C-alpha cells in the first residue's frame, strides 16, 4: 500500500498545485508518462532521495505523499498476551506514539542512575514491584523521589529523568507507558 | 487567573477582528468602559450565559477566550503516593486527557459484563492481577478474549468494551490508563 | 445549543472521565450535589468566569474543554458575505475563528511611519490590489521589500511586520488574509 | 537537511524509542545490522519507498514519521511571490503546505457548464476581484449564490463547489486561497 497510497497522494497534491502531468514531469526531469505511471501505482521504486525531491517541487513533505501507518486492530482492539531489562508491551500502529514498557530495575545504587535526556512526548509510571528512586530535572542538582509499590508519577515532554531501585532494596520493577 | 487570562485573550481576539473598545461594546450592550474593564482584568463575575455572547460576536468559542488548565508540575514532574472500584492514579492539568486507575474487578460472572460505550479516546490495559475476561466490540456478538495476568491490551476511541474477571476466580485487577 | 446546554454536557463527561460522582464534585466546589446535577440539567447558566475556573481547575482541565465550541454559522458548508489604514472586513465562520480576512487601504506612503505588529498566533498570506507596498518585518534593524501591484507574500506565525504605501506614491491597497 | 540525513535522526530515534537495537531491526527487514547503522549514518538515500514502508511498518508507525519536515523556505519568516479558467498561483511556502492561493480567470459564462470539485480537505476563502460570479456548492441540487465584485465567501473542507462567470456576463476573475 506503499504504492498505492503514494499514488493517490500524489495526484491529490499535484492537481492542488494546479500541475499537470508534464508541468510536474518538467520539474523532475522525467517524462510525463513516468509522472502518471506513478500515480498508477508504479512508485514502488523510487528511493528516498527521488522521494524527497519530488515533495520539494510540490512544495510538501514526503509524510503528505504517503500513507498513514495504518491498521493492526481487531475490530478496534489489539491484545499482547505475557541493569535494566526491558519487556514490550501492546503497542498499535493506530497510535504510534504508545509505547508501554515493563521496566526490570536492576541496580539499587542511586549514584549509578543514568539520565534519559528527555522525551518528545510525555510518560506516565507506575512502581509494580520494589521500591523505585526516581531522580529527575537537573542532572547536577535534581529533584528526587522515593516511590513505593503502587505510586505513579507522569512526566512531562523533555524532563530529563532516571531510575534506581532503593538504596540495598535489590531490584524493582515499573511499568513506563510513553504516549 | 481565570479574569487573567480572559483579559488578555479578549484584548487579542478583539484586535484581530479589528474592532475597538465602542465597536464591541455596542454588539453587546455594554459601554466601551465595560469592556476595558474586562480588559482590566474586571470579567470575573461574568457569567457564562454572557461569555457566550461574547464569543460569538468575537466570531469564536468560550475556550479560545479562556487560558489553558495550567500548570500543576514540579520541574515537569507530579507523583502520587499510594461490581468495580476505581482507584484513581495521578493526573495532571498539563495533559488533561490522562486518566489512569487501578481497576478492582470484583465481577467475575461474564454474562453480567456491562458495556462501557466507547471513549473519545485511546485506552492501554494492563492485567494487574487474576484473569480477565474482555468483550468488545459489538454488545450482541462481542470479540473476546481471556487475559490472565501480565496481559495487555490497546482500546481505540469509540469502541465498546467490557470486562469481568474470568469466570469463578473471584476477582481481578487492572491498569487502565485513558489518554 | 446554548453555553449552558453545552457545558451540561462536557461538565458530565468529564465528571465521568475522572470518576467522580456528583457528591465528590460537589464537596470541591462549596456546592450541594443536587445544584452539581442542576448544572448536568442545563442550569449553569449563571455561573461566573471565576467560578467556572475553579470548576475547571478541580476536573484538572480547561474552562476550554468544558466549553462547547464555537458553533456552526455555515450554510451547507458555505458562508458569504456581500460587499493611516481603514480595514474593511471580510467573511469569517465561527467554523474557523482563526479566519480573518480584510481589504486594507493603506493611506500613508511615508514608510517612516510603519508601525510594527509585534506578531500573530497565525499565519498570513497577502496580496497587493493597487498601488505599490513598502512592507517591513522582523527586527523593528527590519527586512524591508517593495511590493508592486500583484505581487503576494506569506508571514509566518509571530514575525512582526508593519508596511505604508511605498515613499510618495499616495496610497495603495492589499488584501490580508490571517489564517 | 538531506532525507537521507532527515531519516537517518528519525529512524534512529524510534527504534530506540521501540527499544530495538541495530541487530534485532535488522532481523525484521532481511539487512545486517551494519547496514541498518548505515541507515543512521546518512546512508539510506538509495531505500526504494516499497522498502521504506516495510522499515515503518515493523517500527509500528508511517514513512512520514520517519521522514523530515517538508523544509524552510523563507527569509526570516516570510516569503515574497511578484507578479474556461486560467490560474494564476500566488506565493507558496513548505512552511505551510496547505497554503495554495491563485487567482483564478473565468472565461465561461455558461452555468450549466460549472464542473464540480470533489471537496477539499482544508478551508478555502474566496473573494471577487472582477465581474460577476455564479457558485454552486454541495450536491451536484446545488445550493447557488451570485457574487459581485467585492463579495467573499468561505467554504468548509470537503465541501463540492464549482463556478462560472454569471450567464453572459462574458469573464470574471476571483481570488481563491485555499488553506
Ligand atoms: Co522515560
Ligand atoms: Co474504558
Ligand atoms: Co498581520
Ligand atoms: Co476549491
Amino acid at each position: 500500500t506503499a504504492s498505492t497510497g503514494f499514488a493517490e497522494l500524489l495526484k491529490d497534491r499535484r492537481e492542488q498545485v494546479k500541475m499537470d502531468h508534464a508541468a510536474l514531469a518538467s520539474l523532475l526531469g522525467e517524462t510525463p508518462e513516468t509522472v502518471a505511471a506513478w500515480e498508477n501505482g508504479e512508485g514502488g521504486e523510487l528511493t528516498l532521495t527521488q522521494l524527497g525531491r519530488i515533495a520539494h517541487v510540490l512544495g510538501t513533505s514526503i509524510g503528505a505523499l504517503t500513507p498513514p501507518a495504518g491498521n493492526d486492530l481487531d475490530d478496534g482492539v489489539i491484545i499482547q498476551m505475557p541493569y535494566y531489562v526491558y519487556n514490550c508491551l501492546v503497542r498499535t500502529k493506530r497510535a504510534p506514539s504508545l509505547v508501554p514498557l515493563v521496566v526490570d530495575v536492576l541496580t539499587d545504587n542511586p549514584d549509578d542512575a543514568k539520565f534519559n535526556s528527555g522525551h518528545a512526548g510525555n510518560e506516565f509510571l507506575f512502581v509494580l514491584e520494589g521500591e523505585i528512586h526516581m531522580k529527575w530535572g537537573d542532572k547536577e542538582n535534581p529533584k528526587e523521589a522515593l516511590l513505593p509499590t503502587g505510586a505513579s508519577m507522569f512526566v512531562e515532554e523533555h524532563v530529563p529523568h532516571a531510575f534506581t531501585a532503593a538504596k540495598g532494596t535489590g531490584s524493582a520493577k515499573l511499568i513506563a507507558v510513553n504516549f
